[PDB]
């Protein structure tokens, strides 16, 4: 239960659409170190279901190539928290729907933790990056990556 | 000439001895991404020469093993700036000699840039890490790593 920042008033339907993983951080280096690392995933689109589950389109480098993944985060009794089917919960820390979204993924244990700053456009948002860094300043992150606009328009951010 | 933080009054003899690379950052992900990445070096000891050159003992992972390296930074007319023989200049941004040292290495071009927060002891110094983050906040860093006390007592921080 390491993360104690959640979005109050979250309307999950309003996060539907295109996002860019501007920045990522994790608790352990190995979670993001290699391009095939377990939590180095690049968000493409969020597709909230009518009953409040969250289908996720993303890219991940596997076996020497940029692969497409589709996964579903199921709703919980808490609007800002979803569970991935594999126990790994996803939490929405903050979002303004129109520009940025900060979320973390953590495992039930440790804990193991990865967070991203998502943005709507392939641009460096300094002010979403500051909110991201503010949110993680107490979290025990040991790796942090960010991407430039060119990489953001590339599959797997090459 | 991207870095415009240098230590005034630097006495290079007083940086001799044992250091730990508590944290590292770089301008491009690939400079630190892999464990065999070009700038993922782990400082061991600094050995200032009598005439002001700076011999450096460090570790770097090469060809599937933690290798020992010994390199020399030659003095320039500027006390806080040394050149490595290979044009890559090293700059000392700040140090209190007894606890922390911040430096950057950059190539003549880009520029390509790597900085570290060095510390005397295998401990997380939050206040040297804040000075490190403050010094890099305007620099265009896209990867950032930090190590825990256990890793700090391991060769190549395993
Ligand atoms: C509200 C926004 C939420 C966005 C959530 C984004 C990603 C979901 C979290 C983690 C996904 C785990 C890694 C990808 C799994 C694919 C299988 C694998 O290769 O291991
Ligand atoms: C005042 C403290 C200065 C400390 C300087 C530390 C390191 C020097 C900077 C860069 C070293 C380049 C990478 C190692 C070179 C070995 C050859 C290689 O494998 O490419």
């Amino acid at each position: 239960l390491i993360v104690t920042q959640t979005m109050k008033g979250l309307d999950i339907q309003k996060v539907a659409g295109t996002w860019y993983s501007l920045a990522m951080a994790a608790s352990d280096i190995s979670l993001l170190d290699a391009q095939s690392a377990p939590l180095r995933v690049y968000v493409e689109e969020l597709k909230p279901t009518p009953e409040g589950d969250l289908e996720i389109l993303l890219q991940k480098w596997e076996n020497g190539e940029c692969a497409q993944k589709k996964i579903i985060a199921e709703k919980t009794k808490i609007p800002a928290v979803f569970k991935i089917d594999a126990e790994n919960k996803v939490l929405v820390l903050d979002t303004d729907y129109k520009k940025y979204l900060l979320f973390c993924m953590e495992n039930s244990a440790e804990q193991s933790l990865a967070c991203q700053c998502l943005v709507r456009t392939p641009e460096v948002d300094d002010e979403a990056l500051e909110k991201f860094d503010k949110a993680l300043k107490a979290l025990p992150m040991h790796i942090r990556l960010s991407f430039n606009p060119t990489q953001l328009e590339e599959q797997c951010h090459i």
